[PDB]
């Protein structure tokens, strides 16, 4: 039909390897996938029918107003501001809308949760919600203690619903624990919430999310998650498939992160 349906979207999810009792992040371009009845809110709900109440669904919502390059490696902030930035509320706070209007429809989702690291904000809906969102601190942005490590330890999924392999952000952690050297770095700055004392701008040191290194860190040249999963896709491991018009995948998030530590110890462990 012009429009898929719940159950034509649960369907393709089961016939690309999702199962009840997974845990999913999902990256989408709900324009690839296409009209479905009931919109955004439906994917949610096939995505829901397809892990069953046991399963957990994930994704990297971030925030609309985070003030990442506004105070980007110490940048002189331009308190032209006069510091009335919005505050990050959990609850009403929007998403960045470059990784998905999927991810404000699974913040809607009953008993979702969400991480309060504002800028790597993460969504989590089902058993293992609160263990995916807290902790979630400035400077575990992706890395170890974050919210990705979790996902990775629980043997979490990758689902890309027509978003493209650049868009797996579970090999951000594996860039953050690979062994090798001359890693890339970044500071900023974050309204956070403290001692409840309002708004407490507090800062973070993390690894850097545009280029773990030097030559992944070149505009229009691929950076090293979609380098490390265009690599990956060639064991032919991973399961690709349509879900409503999209072309999919889903990847086994241990065996795709332990494949990108190996690539860059075998690639640049030399230096
Ligand atoms: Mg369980």
């Amino acid at each position: 039909q012009g429009m898929n349906t719940i159950e034509s979207i649960t369907a393709d999810l089961h016939g690309l390897g999702v199962r009840p009792g997974d845990l999913i992040m999902v990256h989408a371009s709900l324009k690839a996938v296409g009209p479905v009845e009931g919109g955004a809110a439906s994917v949610v709900s096939a995505l829901r029918a397809a892990v069953g109440s046991a399963g957990t669904l994930m994704g990297y919502a971030s925030w609309d107003r985070s003030p990442y390059e506004e105070t980007l490696n110490g940048a002189r902030m331009d308190e032209e501001l006069r510091r009335r930035w919005p505050p990050f509320d959990l609850a009403t706070s929007g998403t960045y809308p470059g990784f998905g209007l999927l991810n404000r429809f699974l913040l809607e989702a009953p008993d979702a949760r969400r991480s309060a690291h504002p800028d790597a904000s993460m969504v989590a809906v089902g058993p293992l919600a609160a263990t995916l969102t807290e902790p979630h601190r400035l400077g575990q942005a992706l890395g170890e203690g974050s919210p990705l490590e979790r996902f990775v330890g629980h043997g979490g999924k990758v689902l890309l619903l027509g978003a493209p392999l650049d868009s797996v952000t579970v090999l951000h952690y594996a860039e953050a624990i690979a062994p090798i050297p001359n890693k890339r770095r970044v500071t900023y700055e974050m309204p956070m919430l403290g001692p409840d004392g309002r708004v407490r701008w507090e800062l973070a040191e993390d690894f850097d999310s545009n280029g773990i290194l030097d030559c992944f860190a070149v505009d229009g040249k691929p950076d090293a998650v979609e380098t490390i999963a265009k690599a990956y896709v060639e064991l032919g491991r991973h399961r690709e498939g349509i879900v409503g018009r999209a072309p999919s995948y889903l990847f086994e998030a241990q065996d795709i992160v332990s494949f990108g530590v190996t690539y860059l110890e075998q690639h640049f462990g030399a230096p």
